[PDB]
C-alpha cells in the first residue's frame, strides 16, 4: 500500500566521521542518537540491563523497559558479529519514533558493548536500513514495518551527508528524496541480488588508468561507514600508487602532498563516479611537517556479501543516494 506521505531525519555531522539521527523508543519517549545503516537489517540501542563494568555503557544513553508502558518483553538472545566489533543482547518490542512515524517495532537491548570502538562512537545505537535476509534472528527491519504501515508515498528512502562545519549535517528522507539536496538526474545501478545494497562495479581508476576492478568486482552502498573501503589487497595496491604509508588503521600521506593527489574514480552502471583530493584527504594543515589521513582504508568483508568494496560517507557526501525498495535499485546524483 502507498500513501501522500514522506517523512525527514535531520542528521548530525561528527567529525564528517559520523552521521546520525535521533529515534524514541517507549511510553513516553527514551531518546537515543542512532546510525542509519543501510550495511545491516537490526535496530539495536544500549541497554539499561548493560554491566557499568562496560565503560561504553557509561557513557551512553541506555533502554530502561521498566520505564516503558508499551514494552513487551521477548527475550530471544541476539548477537550482531560487525567487522569493527561484536554487539550482544537480547530481543524486546516496544514502539519507535522516526521522523513522526510511530512503529511498534523488534529491536536489541545491547549488554556487551565493547570500548572499541563504542568508546569513540557519538551514537548510542544503530537502525538498520538492509533487508530482512541479512537480519539476525530473522526480525522485521524498520522500513519493512514502516512499508506495511501503507503511508509513504514512495518504497524508497534517500541519504544527504554534509561537509563538516549553524549548518545541516545531514537527512535522510523516507518515503522519497529531497531535490533541495541534489542536482542533475538520478543515475539507477539495479541491484545484483535483493535482500543486500550491493550493485556491481566495472573498474576502479587511480587518474586516468583502470588500476583496479579491471575484471569486475561488487560494491556495498552502505550508509553506516564512514569510508570508501575496499579487500587489504586493493587497498595495497590503490595507496601504492597514491603514494600514501600504511599506519595501524589507517593510510596518510605529508600534508604537503595531499592537494596533489589523483583523481579516483569508479565506474558503476553507465556512470563514472569521481572523487579528487578534497572529497576523500583529511585536509587538516598543509605541513611537510604533518600527517594527513584519508577516508579510503582496508577491509575484508566476508563472504557472501564479501569481498566486496564498501562505498560509505566519504562517496555519498558527494553523490545523492536514492535506496529503492519497489524496484531493487540504487540510484546516484550530485548533491548539492
Ligand atoms: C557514517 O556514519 C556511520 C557511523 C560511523 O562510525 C562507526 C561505525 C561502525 C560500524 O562499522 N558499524 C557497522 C558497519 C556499517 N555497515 C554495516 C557494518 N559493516 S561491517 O559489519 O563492519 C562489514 C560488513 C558489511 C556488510 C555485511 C557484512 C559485513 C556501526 C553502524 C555499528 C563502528 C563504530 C563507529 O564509530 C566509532
Ligand atoms: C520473540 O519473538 C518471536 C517473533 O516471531 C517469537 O516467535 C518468539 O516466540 C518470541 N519469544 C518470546 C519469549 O516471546
Amino acid at each position: 500500500t502507498l500513501g501522500n506521505t514522506t517523512s525527514s531525519v535531520i542528521l548530525t555531522n561528527y567529525m564528517d566521521t559520523q552521521y546520525y539521527g535521533e529515534i524514541g523508543i517507549g511510553t513516553p519517549p527514551q531518546t537515543f542518537k542512532v546510525v542509519f545503516d543501510t550495511g545491516s537489517s537490526n535496530v539495536w540501542v544500549p541497554s539499561s540491563k548493560c554491566s557499568r563494568l562496560y565503560t561504553a555503557c557509561v557513557y551512553h544513553k541506555l533502554f530502561d523497559a521498566s520505564d516503558s508502558s508499551s514494552y513487551k518483553h521477548n527475550g530471544t538472545e541476539l548477537t550482531l558479529r560487525y567487522s569493527t566489533g561484536t554487539v550482544s543482547g537480547f530481543l524486546s518490542q516496544d514502539i519507535i519514533t522516526v521522523g513522526g512515524i510511530t512503529v511498534t517495532q523488534m529491536f536489541g537491548e545491547v549488554t556487551e558493548m565493547p570500548a572499541l570502538p563504542f568508546m569513540l562512537a557519538e551514537f548510542d545505537g544503530v537502525v538498520g536500513m538492509g533487508f530482512i535476509e541479512q537480519a539476525i534472528g530473522r526480525v522485521t527491519p524498520i522500513f519493512d514495518n514502516i512499508i506495511s504501515q501503507g503511508v509513504l508515498k514512495e518504497d524508497v528512502f534517500s541519504f544527504y551527508y554534509n561537509r563538516d562545519s549553524q549548518s545541516l549535517g545531514g537527512q535522510i528522507v523516507l518515503g522519497g528524496s529531497d531535490p533541495q539536496h541534489y542536482e542533475g538526474n538520478f543515475h539507477y545501478i539495479n541491484l545484483i541480488k535483493t535482500g543486500v545494497w550491493q550493485i556491481q562495479m566495472k573498474g576502479v581508476s587511480v587518474g586516468s588508468s583502470t588500476l583496479l576492478c579491471e575484471d569486475g568486482c561488487l560494491a556495498l552502498v552502505d550508509t553506516g561507514a564512514s569510508y570508501i573501503s575496499g579487500s587489504t589487497s586493493s587497498i595495497e595496491k590503490l595507496m601504492e600508487a597514491l603514494g600514501a604509508k600504511k599506519r595501524l588503521f589507517d593510510y596518510v600521506v605529508k600534508c604537503n602532498e595531499g592537494p596533489t593527489l589523483p583523481d579516483i574514480s569508479f565506474h558503476l552502471g553507465g556512470k563514472e563516479y569521481t572523487l579528487t583530493s578534497a572529497d576523500y584527504v583529511f585536509q587538516e594543515s598543509y605541513s611537510s611537517k604533518k600527517l594527513c589521513t584519508l577516508a579510503i582504508h582496508a577491509m575484508d568483508i566476508p563472504p557472501p556479501t564479501g569481498p566486496t568494496w564498501a562505498l560509505g560517507a566519504t562517496f555519498i557526501r558527494k553523490f545523492y543516494t536514492e535506496f529503492d525498495r519497489r524496484n531493487n535499485r540504487i540510484g546516484f546524483a550530485l548533491a548539492r
